[PDB]
């Protein structure tokens, strides 16, 4: 059952914004591990004073790196004589962001028909406000509302160039990495109360709900379910300590747990990614036993052949099922020093019209199947 | 002149620490970036509630990079029960130096016979303490001094594997990379004014001065001259601003400015960091004009053929000279987000006897030769 009840019009997640200490070495490492090229920069080279912003993009998806420059150089601008790029950015709310929950997301950005209409009703709906709308180049308007913690549900749109202050990445600097991934699927919350948190978010965007292990969940989904955005709790007093708690322990409370990438070519993705694990890529968490993908031929036998099933199996690809599609999934190890922000590549298979969000659900159903894989594999 | 003037008995280059905000993301860079290996780790999974360090090796050359954990993690802590593996390691100023710096070296380490008494022959002789011997496992005393800035000079001794409570790291994240980098060669400070900062490290070292363009400098040198302390100091009034005077504004102050690195093949080096510069390692500076390497032909036909001049040429590298040997030198882009700190490669030839220290100088030189170079291709 799908109301429709977005409060604004709502298109596509626009991009993902990362609060830094320095942001060349994050987007480095990134590009790299991930296969995003650069392709805009804003800092001083651009003329901005205040921070230093790095824009890597892989198909639709777009990663923004942003460290704060010494409050000195920009000592003598006001707000309506700045040279930053993004006029949300306050160098104290950056340090205290970044000392607190260390490397991590500050802004999930939705694209919007009207960011101005979108804060208001936001506002008007019980969204905290955190930064107002601006109006930048008469070009793009921007606001951003609280989402959970210290992170910010960012509006953006476009009267008619990722955002203006913002140069195209000369050529010689932008090297052509692709390793197949093409836009953000999801971008997941840990709170420390599923409840408050849900009413909280659908009470001022209008999102319906979408559709043992240590964690409750839910999904806020927009009304043609391509903006998702789900919210996990953790269980308390359980045998083994909730990953959910752990992560609010490290990061000193909420924040975004992870975000899940798709790609149009999960095998070559995972090729390419696991290629640079060791040479400043991204790790992998460990892969589930052989008795997992020998009960996968009972539970996809229909989807994937025998050969892409032990392609899942060389790769340490997870596969779960709902009952309109299929989905395969893998995790990283933590982003940066803190058992914190992992990512989650994905792809999915099925519920074709284009392709319907969230077909095959969000894996769920492998907790208990690795859980039954282990104990088999013990024997 | 070389009046062997040590306090203490100075030994080698030890080791670089950089503060870090995020560590893994750094390490990470700069593994793939200068081809160093992931030695060693102090971090979560060791035992260490306080702080994250990783190691990378290259020959001899040890970079270590270090960030803070949450203060919460440690909150119950005091001293003498600490879990941190570097005793001299504090949340505040580590969070204090790099939201004013930035990236950057935090200490410079020289492994010393003594670190105790070199801790207490440097005190009696006027330098500032920044963290009292400790002996760690009863096998490894570290102490550490001011040297400028925010910058401490760390001396390490042994009593017969970095420190106590590091782990060696598993090899299968411990790819063997190796671009030819083996040692520290120097490591030098910017600094407002040289002349006092000259005295007051050489005052407490015992280090004896070693033998138009924005800068005066000079360099202390250790009894074989082993260990070199260069420092420059911006000169002003000039038409071009002094690089010098640009760091100090960016990096808030006085602090380490580049790090020179000797290869034992720079031309394998360049090629192998020059081929990851725009997938996630470094940048180069802009390369000298053709008239250069044709005017290399004069001074330094007598070192290097000219198919090793034809590869200098096409990698960038400067050459200079001195009265006993030569010099070949390159310059990375600042390393991270502002224009502070920066790499040098470099490698001697000449002045053996096992190999004299500075051989062939610092590349003064080519600042001249590099300005006839330039109004010689505008012709
Ligand atoms: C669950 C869940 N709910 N929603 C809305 C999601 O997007 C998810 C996941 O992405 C997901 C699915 C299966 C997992 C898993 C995650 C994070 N982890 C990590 C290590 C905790 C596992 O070990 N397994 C087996
Ligand atoms: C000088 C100097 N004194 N000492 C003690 C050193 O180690 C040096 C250098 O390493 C050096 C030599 C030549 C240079 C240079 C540097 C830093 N730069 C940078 C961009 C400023 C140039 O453009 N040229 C031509
Ligand atoms: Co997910
Ligand atoms: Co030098």
């Amino acid at each position: 059952k799908n109301p429709k009840s977005d409060k604004f019009k709502v298109k596509r997640f626009h991009h993902i914004e990362f609060w830094c200490g320095d942001a060349t070495n994050v987007a480095r490492r990134f590009s790299w591990g991930l296969g995003m090229r650069f392709s805009a920069k804003s800092d001083l080279s651009t003329g901005n004073m205040v921070h230093a912003s790095y824009l890597l993009t892989s198909g639709d998806l777009r990663f923004l790196f942003t460290a704060p420059y010494s409050p000195s150089l920009s000592a003598g601008e006001i707000k309506p004589t700045t040279t930053a790029s993004i006029p949300s950015f306050d160098h104290g709310s950056c340090r205290s962001f970044f000392s607190s929950h260390g490397l991590g997301v500050r802004a999930v950005a939705i694209e919007v028909e009207d960011a101005e209409s979108a804060f208001s009703i936001s506002v008007a709906n019980g969204a905290i406000p955190s930064s107002p709308p601006i109006v930048l180049n008469e070009a793009v308007t921007i606001a951003e509302v609280k989402l959970y913690g210290d992170v910010v549900l960012r509006y953006v749109s476009y009267k008619a160039e990722f955002l203006p202050g913002f140069e195209r990445v000369e050529d010689a600097s932008s090297f052509p990495l692709d390793y197949g991934i093409r836009r953000l699927d999801h971008a997941v919350g840990n709170v420390p109360e599923l409840g408050p948190a849900l009413t909280y978010v659908a009470g001022f965007t209008g999102f319906h709900q979408f559709a043992e292990s240590g964690l409750n969940s839910a999904v806020l989904a927009s009304n043609d379910e391509m903006v998702l955005l789900p919210i996990n709790e953790p269980v308390h007093g359980t045998k083994r300590k909730s990953q959910i708690q752990t992560y609010l322990e490290h990061n000193e409370g909420a924040g975004l747990q992870h975000l899940a990438l798709m790609s149009e070519d999960i095998f070559r993705t995972l090729r390419e990614m696991r290629k640079r694990s060791s040479i400043g890529g991204f790790d992998f968490m460990p892969s589930p036993p052989p008795t997992y993908y020998q009960n996968l031929k009972k539970r996809v036998g229909d989807v994937l052949s025998d050969d892409q099933i032990k392609e899942c199996e060389e790769l340490g690809i997870l596969v779960d099922r709902d009952d309109q599609g299929t989905l395969l999934q893998i995790f990283t190890k933590p982003l940066g020093d803190r058992p914190t922000i992992f990512i989650e590549i994905i792809q999915r298979v099925g519920c074709m019209m284009y392709q319907s969000g969230g077909c095959g659900g969000f894996g769920k159903g492998n907790f208990s199947e690795l859980f039954k894989s282990i104990e088999e594999y013990e024997k």
